[PDB]
């Protein structure tokens, strides 16, 4: 069975302003890419090829205008439009049509993963054709996001979104695996007392049926989040010592089509050609003739 | 006389994309406000009033649309448009009638300055009606700039553009001050093809009227012209706000402070932006003294 | 009238431990060098060449190994242990006879101030021979300071040690200059149990002599007490040091501009240093012009 | 077969005066604690409690009054001295009788290592009874380590110290597993051109009898060297980075040794006590009562 993915490009309001009066939050750079970039390549790593984009009517065709329609990469992407900041959870009305009867994954359009195996790590999720997959990762500051409890033998028991009292330090992060019932469910969905549709109230759905599984995402894997200027800056400086220590770049989507074989060496080539004069068109072209492993 | 400023806001190339993909480089953040903002309020803290804005075709909208005519500031901005990256003594071509016969401030667009009383080392460049003035700072590698040599004391006999041996280590910054002559001198290319700044103010020392003032080592100096040095600017710019609950090159404080808007003024600029800190900042400036 | 120095560098306590488990916290480096450089810079740069260093029996033999007596820095660097940390007041009691009817300064071991004209405006503070200077700076989080509050024509009437309320965003940063009378003063506990300095400059301040300048917002005034403050003070001294070619608190260049120490001795410093960037750094200031 | 670890903390000369002239380089902290504790966790990661500190005679005595003999932490820690800096190949002559007729590993003082299934990466190496095994890992400008070079089908081939002409840029990084040939290779070594008896002639000497193994460090995890003041600050950066976001330490070893089974809660409670009214007593209090997947 197919997965569809589905990148939530959200507009962060005015709470990043005047920065983003310029460009669009999930168009500001993480060191030397493009922020969408990062969840573009986590979907581009469970094996997900088509993808909807969805953002504010102001920056959805900014984001077309970058990314086109996804086949220099091998992928197909489509747009959509969020008119009203009006909760996570909305991502699948907006995106019924697009998903049909498929299987879905929805991804944070300012989340950055990094670790080892993280292709296989995701295999998994991918691989379940039944329910729901969603990862929980250690935090300092867990009011912040959703907040998984888990009973005396590992069993999750309680999701809660932004608690002023956590049950635990385990943050739900934002990457969702979901199956063919997603749709229905947050169409059934009634506004929480904030006036949003929450993604944990489809999470909490999926838990009420037994249909939840809930991965741990190690303390050795970096999740990181972009949704403050302290908070970006961060990552930016993260993202630049990996790079610079390995000579190997985090979340080039050029180079994981390429490795993932959704393109060619010429393809690659033609790609690399316009950037020839920087440092991101000469990494582009070092990958040809150099085994990588 | 009136002073006129210009910020050449340029095409980056290629050489920061794809980061760039998404805009022109002087729209990037530097921590919590755009690029621009940054040599915007060094021609404002000279008491500059009347400013161009010089880029790509591409990228003139998004400066508009970013900046506007500048009144909400008590500014009057203006935008020309570089079709082609030609050097950056281009500025006084494009910018000729802009210019008029008035004097001129020219600062480029990725140059950000911090220290102490920053609006009085630049008083004196600016109220200086006659001849040109730049600053000279000691860098590290001054191969990537424009060299000024000194005599025994101290004075300026030689400057060199981005020379592979260079006869000091003071670069001459991004701003650069000039009476009615520039024009004309900047109409009178370089072995790369391109107008150069360089031989605009060598053409100034060479009759005598090049000021040379010193930027000291307690002033910060910082190019954002690399991710790189981007990431350092932001790192920077965040300690010090971090630090002082102060920002950095906040056009609203700077125009509120040289009494260019009022305080109803500010309130209203203050009111779209409420609800983010930059919002909160503005509102905590109109109830309390800084000195 | 002479004026003598004291560095406080004292017990960090468990605060910082592990990392200080391994050494007092002023010996840890911010960047390139030992902390208590940066306030050692200071006093030096204030004129001050006299220099009682305070510490914990255990670190001062450290301290001791470090700095030596100063002599090869144009100083004469005294040390005293202080069993307890009982207050930065306490410093006044155990520095009393290294003080004798001299004037004083005293600074924390873990401040650094970085801006222009530095040696200037500890000049103003340094030279005043009655009463007290501080000086107050603009700060996000007065409440882990001294605060000091203005009336309406920027006069000091009133300080406060750590305020949950606090008055005003001004600090009192980490460098005091004294008069004869602060021993006398100091001589005369707070709730905490300690002998707060903060009570020896309203001591000052009610008897009308108490200079509080401003240290403006073009200066850096950070505060290293933190793992996280520390790493930010790093970052910073780094990117102005990597701009410049330019260090912060270098003591042998700071003793060689004062005219302290010659090129022959600076030479000396620099052989041992050789092989590394700091001794290859004091060799190019031999023959270099720095303005 | 018992394998015993060796960690060697080296002069690092007048390199980082004077930043070292008031603490030895391996007694700098990396954020929040001494540079030492990293390459100490790495061999507790690899199952290793013997452990032997080699450094100069300045400097022994300052691991000695940091550390003790280990025994609060489960471990059994000694010391030794190298009169004089003569290449990281003489940790084997010094720490002869210490090996005896063990197994054993190297690491050197100045390396920080962090990843996913850490643990269990290190098991595959620590496990092997015959021959050696290194790590390569990519890096940007492999002239400054030991360079190894493979051959098509991607076998070992070749080992060059800090070569001009760099055949890969897989560099060996600072972690090594040797059987009971590693002392005697050593004694038969000569002396390098620039006067130092090099642990990559100790590698090579294994490469040419085929008993080297040489293991990929992925992409996916971090090692760093902290042996500028430039790389010393960006690994602080780093780890403060991943701490505050997890609310987990790198690199603890109190915690490690807890995980491990090698102290219990009654011993890490007393532990927790001295330190009880700083962040990492807290931090060891809360360790205690809380279940960390
Ligand atoms: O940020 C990343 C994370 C990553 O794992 N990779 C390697 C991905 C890969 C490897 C082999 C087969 C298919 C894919 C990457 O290019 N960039
Ligand atoms: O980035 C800055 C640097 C600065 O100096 N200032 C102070 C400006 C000022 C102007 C006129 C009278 C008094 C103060 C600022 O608000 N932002
Ligand atoms: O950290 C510093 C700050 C500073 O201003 N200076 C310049 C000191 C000086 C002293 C006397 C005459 C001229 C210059 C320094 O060497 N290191
Ligand atoms: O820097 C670290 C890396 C690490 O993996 N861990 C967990 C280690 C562990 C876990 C389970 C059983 C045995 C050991 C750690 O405490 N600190
Ligand atoms: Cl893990
Ligand atoms: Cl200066
Ligand atoms: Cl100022
Ligand atoms: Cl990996």
């Amino acid at each position: 069975m197919k997965r569809k993915g589905i990148i939530l490009a959200g507009g962060s309001g005015t709470r990043l302003h005047p920065a983003t009066l310029a460009i669009s939050k999930q168009l500001l750079p993480v060191y030397d890419k493009p922020m969408i970039y990062y969840p573009l390549s986590t979907l581009m790593l469970a094996g997900i090829r088509e993808i909807l984009i969805i953002s504010t009517p102001q920056d959805t065709p900014r984001f077309q205008q970058l990314l086109g329609d996804g086949s220099n990469w091998g992928l197909d992407l489509q747009y959509a439009v969020q008119p009203s900041p009006d909760g996570l959870a909305q991502a699948f009305l907006i995106g019924e049509s697009f998903i049909g009867n498929d299987l879905s994954a929805l991804v944070l359009g300012d989340n950055l993963y990094y670790g080892h195996d993280f292709h296989e790590l995701l295999g998994s999720a991918s691989q379940r054709q039944t329910g729901a997959s969603v990862f929980a990762y250690h935090v300092l500051d867990p009011e912040r996001y959703g907040v998984v409890e888990f009973d005396q033998g590992g069993k999750a028991i309680s999701l809660e979104e932004k608690p002023l009292e956590p049950k635990s330090n385990y943050a739900v992060t934002g990457l969702y695996f979901y199956d063919q019932q997603v749709v229905d469910i947050a169409r059934d969905l009634k506004p929480s007392p904030r006036g949003e549709l929450e993604i944990t109230d489809v999470n909490r759905a999926y838990l009420e049926r037994g249909q939840l599984s809930v991965e741990i995402m190690g303390r050795g894997y970096a999740w990181l989040d972009t949704g403050t200027h302290d908070s970006l800056l961060e990552a930016g400086q993260f993202i630049a010592t990996l790079e610079n220590r390995q000579g190997l770049k985090v979340a080039c989507p050029e180079e994981i089509a390429y490795r993932q074989k959704w393109i060619d060496a010429a393809q690659l080539e033609k790609l690399a050609a316009p950037l020839a004069k920087n440092g991101y068109g000469q990494y582009l072209k070092r990958l040809l003739t150099e085994t990588v492993y």
